RNA sequence: GAAAUCGCUGUGAAGAUGCAGUGUACCCGCGGCUAGACGGAAAGACCCCGUGAACCUUUACUACAGCUUGGCACUGAACA
């Protein structure tokens, strides 16, 4: 699941980076939690 | 099934009231008996057969449930 980061993550990139993740990571941890969105 | 429904010996789908030969025998009840009518009853349970049935068994066949195995999904993050 392609996400842009709205914040800096450790591993995954910096604010405004779109990044491959897990659709688990996006769905139940960043998006949940505001740290990514969905890059539509 | 219908009967005017005797014995014997023989005959005969092979154990005869009913055929042959023969012997006996007036017609009809009632009380008794059960030898025969292969008496009545139940389309033999025995036995065989039907490419019949059922239910039961198992290391018969083929399946299935259940149980179980791994892959994938739901399922993510850091490090080593």
């Amino acid at each position: 699941m392609q996400v842009i980061l709205l914040d800096k993550i450790g591993n995954l990139g910096g604010l405004g980076d779109t990044v491959n993740v897990k659709s688990g990571y996006a769905r139940n941890f960043l998006i949940p939690q505001g740290k990514a969105v969905m890059a539509t």
